[PDB]
């Protein structure tokens, strides 16, 4: 029943996803709001603790007590230059507890501090409760994914988050390995298969090159930009609309925090529309000083606004190819991961770089990792019996 059941969890920087393999198919489980992906946010309020969508929805009103980016802190020392640099950009407090970072917040009127693994355990608990609500029984066996460049300390702190959340962690697998499993790239029989995983998410960009030799996975190279993702494209749209508002009304909205945030959420939505339509409309009632902002943008203008950012994704691809000591024609498969890979210009740039090659993109790219983790979790739980 429950003991013979296992889930796959993609524990992401900005979003998390849970899948289950049953009756010969993967089901990506929707949360109580009907979304197949859940924001990796935890909010601490005057009455409750919020996780996911509810936490992300109140981030504007409560920024000091809304934690996100815990994955950037997990398994790291407070003194680590990555931690010290990132701390300057978060609205929540990060403190030092014996060279280990803790997030300090106000919760139900009291000062509380949490280890990053305790924050990630709250995200994992939510994913576990989403699976339980779908299945009708508690499921405790799980496969949890991590980036391929995570070291032993980051892998151990992820497994600890899983333990705190009440999960029996069957395995910690690499995100690009879960993605190649999703496409069945480890079931092509004999001979070494070279796979490139292009993973463009909300806040990070990762390129991974894997060799799959008779079912055995080997990471040949990892490259990328830890501070490049979908949120940089939204900000490029934001800047354009702030400048358009200034030209139409002779008014600078940039200092109005509420006006900028409503513009940001509308830009994110418009950006997603631009992946399937050649234009998108913004309909913001009373944006600033009672002025409605009803405008549109083409895909061609959006592509111009992000042109340099889209082109910058090809330098880590080249870098990963040289590190792996492989030419373009030696790559058998190209896999797309992350919601941002839905952008047509991104796909065209990657396909042109690989000389007109077909891309593996039939599985929702923001769900491919959870999909593969769910397949692995089913195989692992069957072998355990
Ligand atoms: N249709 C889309 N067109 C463009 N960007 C998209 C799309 N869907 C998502 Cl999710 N994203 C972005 O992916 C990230 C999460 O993986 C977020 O930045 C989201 O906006």
């Amino acid at each position: 029943m429950a003991k013979a059941a296992a889930i796959g969890i993609d524990l992401g920087t900005t979003y998390s996803c849970v899948g289950v393999f049953q009756h010969g198919k993967v089901e990506i489980i929707a949360n109580d709001q009907g979304n197949r992906t859940t924001p990796s946010y935890v909010a601490f309020t005057d009455t409750e603790r919020l996780i996911g969508d509810a936490a992300k929805n109140q981030v504007a009103l409560n920024p000091q007590n809304t934690v996100f980016d815990a994955k950037r802190l997990i398994g790291r020392k407070f003194g680590d230059p990555v931690v010290q640099s990132d701390m300057k950009h978060w609205p929540f407090q990060v403190i030092n507890d014996g060279d280990k970072p803790k997030v300090q917040v106000s919760y139900k009127g009291e000062t509380k501090a949490f280890y990053p693994e305790e924050i990630s355990s709250m995200v994992l608990t939510k994913m576990k409760e989403i699976a339980e609500a779908y299945l009708g029984y508690p499921v405790t066996n799980a496969v949890i994914t991590v980036p391929a460049y995570f070291n032993d300390s980051q892998r151990q702190a992820t497994k600890d988050a899983g333990v705190i959340a009440g999960l029996n962690v069957l395995r910690i697998i690499n995100e690009p390995t879960a993605a190649a499993i999703a496409y069945g790239l480890d079931r092509t029989g004999k001979g070494e298969r070279n796979v490139l995983i292009f993973d463009l998410g909300g806040g990070t960009f990762d390129v991974s090159i894997l060799t799959i030799d008779d079912g055995i996975f080997e990471v040949k190279a990892t490259a990328g930009d830890t501070h490049l993702g979908g949120e940089d494209f939204d900000n490029r749209l934001v800047n354009h609309f702030v400048e358009e508002f200034k030209r139409k009304h002779k008014k600078d909205i940039s200092q109005n925090k509420r006006a900028v945030r409503r513009l940001r959420t509308a830009c994110e939505r418009a950006k997603r529309t631009l992946s399937s339509s050649t234009q998108a409309s913004l309909e913001i009632d009373s944006l600033f000083e009672g002025i409605d902002f009803y405008t549109s943008i083409t895909r061609a203008r959006f592509e111009e606004l992000c042109s340099d950012l889209f082109r910058s994704t090809l330098e880590p691809v080249e870098k990963a190819l040289r590190d792996a000591k492989l030419d373009k024609a030696q790559i058998h498969d190209l896999v797309l991961v992350g919601g941002s890979t839905r952008i047509p210009k991104v796909q065209k740039l990657l396909q042109d770089f690989f000389n007109g090659r077909d891309l593996n993109k039939s599985i929702n790219p923001d769900e491919a990792v959870a999909y593969g983790a769910a397949v692995q979790a089913a195989i692992l739980i069957k072998s355990t019996r």
